[PDB]
Order: structure tokens, then sequence, then C-alpha cells
């Protein structure tokens, strides 16, 4: 339906490689000990950051929209806040990899209606092979994100030389209590590092979100550990599609996501990159000076093309967070379909708190 990208070039060589893109869900930055949250919510990622020099933690990445399907239309394609409809007239990150000769895979624990024409389904079909692990009635069903590990191990065993693996997690999405098993509520009844003025209902919701962060860390670190245990050639990118306000912002009474009434904790996302030893040897690259760049998830496809070593008509290396030519632009938020409703993310208040900006 769409024409391939013009003047397409692959400069990464022709050796076999496996590239992984982990799409997290609702995980905000300010609630992870990896970014300064005083509760130990991400211990396995913390230790991995201490002992592994190839894990690169990005500290100033925010999303553009706080709703799953509305952000993925921008993150996975050339669309952004100024041109939101480019997911219909330009190729996607999955089309680009197939044009590069990759056998693409889509693994997911989010309920996907394969008989229905949702936009997530259309994205997941653009791959060669799909693994839907959460076919299921609905809310309360209890399908945890470790469902992806066994098929992830199976895709690693596929003998295709060039592989792109996309792992879509339920992450830390509502309802928080159903993201982790019942006997792993480490923060149940805990009241330390809790904002003031919470009732028993708001307190249990707050602690369930940190319990869900704990489990999410286990899943992301396990994907990195299993990938590393295959001694591969390639890298892995983890990002959350958007954040989630959970009584973080004063007066500590708000929970959820609202584009028309935005707070920072809804837009701050983790952004991790793990490069294999073989890939770093063949593509030496220093990322230590990039970790503090102010970056929007809306331009993710340019960072990916850069890392994958791809160039084409439309490739903008100034919007790649790992490129030497990176130039900071305005990190737009707000509904791109309303009349002049775009505002700078930096104008939002409470940027000084730990894990914001
Ligand atoms: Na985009
Ligand atoms: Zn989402």
């Amino acid at each position: 339906a769409l024409p391939p990208l013009a003047n397409f070039k692959d400069e990464s060589g022709n050796e076999p490689r496996t590239l992984v893109l982990v799409i997290g869900e609702s995980t905000q930055r300010g609630r992870m000990s990896l970014y300064g949250y005083p509760r130990e919510t991400t211990p396995e990622l913390d230790a991995l950051h201490k002992t592994d020099p190839n894990l690169t933690v990005f500290n100033n990445v925010v999303t553009s929209r706080p709703y799953t399907i509305e952000i993925l239309q921008q993150a996975l394609t050339f669309a952004n806040e100024k041109n939101p409809d480019l997911y219909l007239t330009q190729p996607s990150l999955m089309n680009m990899m197939k044009q590069a000769g990759y056998k693409t895979f889509w693994i997911t624990n989010q309920q996907t209606m394969t008989a229905r024409n949702t936009m997530l389904t259309v994205f997941s079909r653009q791959t060669d092979k799909q693994y839907y692990m959460n076919q299921q009635r609905t809310q309360s069903a209890r399908e945890y994100d470790t469902n992806v590990l066994k098929p992830f191990q199976e895709v690693l065993n596929d003998p295709a030389p060039k592989k792109l693996i996309i792992v879509h997690l339920l992450g830390t999405h509502i309802k928080y209590k159903y993201r982790y098993p019942e006997n792993q509520g480490k923060f149940d009844g805990n009241t330390d590092h809790v904002p003031p003025g919470l009732n028993a209902e708001e307190l249990e919701s707050y602690n369930d979100y940190d319990n869900a962060n704990l489990y999410n860390d286990h899943v992301v670190a396990s994907l990195i550990k299993d990938f590393k245990a295959a001694n591969p050639n390639g890298f892995l990118v983890y990002f959350s599609d958007h954040g989630e306000e959970v009584y973080d912002t004063p007066p500590h009474k708000t929970q959820g996501r609202n584009e028309d009434n935005p707070t920072r904790h809804m837009y701050t996302i983790p952004f991790l990159l793990w490069t294999s030893e073989k890939w770093q040897a063949t593509h030496p690259r220093d990322f230590s000076q990039d970790v503090d760049r102010k970056y929007s998830l809306a331009e993710l496809i340019h960072t990916w093309s850069d890392l994958a070593g791809l160039s084409y008509d439309g490739y903008d290396p100034t919007r790649s967070v790992v490129n030497p030519q990176f130039k900071e632009t305005t990190r737009w938020i707000g509904n791109p379909y309303k009349k002049n409703a775009l505002i700078d993310y930096d104008t939002l208040p409470y940027g000084d708190q730990v894990g914001n900006q």
C-alpha cells in the first residue's frame, strides 16, 4: 500500500544480528529507584546498571501523548505532534525493518482483538510472526508479563540471520493490583515515602503501583538477562509509551491520565538501551554524553534508524538522541487534533521533584 523509503542504505554490515524493542506500558520515570525513587521498586535494573557498562540509562525522555494508541501512532512511525497523520502516508518502524531484510516478530501480553480492526492490531500484523499471549476475557483475568519470556526464548532460537523482536508489555497499566501475583505485594501496608493526605483507598492504590513497578522491573531485567544469555549480536531498547499520575503531584488527589489537565508524571518515561558485547566491538559508540539530552518519544524512529545504521530520504539525524548532530527541539504535548492546543512540556510545574523533567 505504501512505497518503500527512498535512497535506502544499510551501513551496519551483513553479519547476523538480533534487535529487540520492548514497549512498556504506563510506567512513569519518577517511581523507579533507577531514577531516584527512594523505594526500591526496580532492584534488578539498578544492579544491572551498576554491574553492566553497556546499559545506558536516559534521564530526560518524555512521551508526547498519555494514551496508548495515540502515542504509538507517533513513536512507531514518522508522525509527531506537528504532523500526527503520517502513520497513514509514510511507512512505519516495522516496514523499515522488513525493507532492511529483517524477519520481524511481535510478542504481546495486551489483549488484542484479532477479529477486530483496532490500530494496535494493524501494527502487530505488519510483522511476519505474532505471539498473542493474553487472549482473555477481561479485567481481573490475571495474565502477567512473564508470559512473554517463553516465546521470547523461542524467537531467539529462530535461525533467521536478521531478526527484529518487538515485545509489548501490559507493564504497569490499571488496574495495578492485577499486574503482579498476590503474594508479591512487597509494599502492602507500607507508609514510608508516601505523600500526605491519603485515605485507605488512595494508599492501597499507591502501593499497588509500586508493587506493579517491582514486577515490571523483573520482566524487563529478565528480557535483558535472557537476551544476554544467548550471547547475541545486537541491542535492546526499552521504553514506556507514557507515564501515569498516581497521587505524585500536589495536592496528591489525582490518579490517572488526562491530556487536557497534564502533570509531568504522566509524560516521564524510562528509556533504556542495552548493547551486546559483540555489537559494541563491531560498532564502537560512546553514549555517556547523551544520557541527559531532552528528548521526545515522538521521534523514536530516528534514534532507531541511527542505531540500526539506516539512512533514507526523510531520515533526520538531528532528532536522534544518540547522534553527534542531535539538536534539541521543543518537546510538544497536548492533543494534536485540536486547534493550537500544543504546549511545551517544560512549562509544566513541579519539574524539580526527583524523577521529573
Ligand atoms: Na514518530
Ligand atoms: Zn499506554
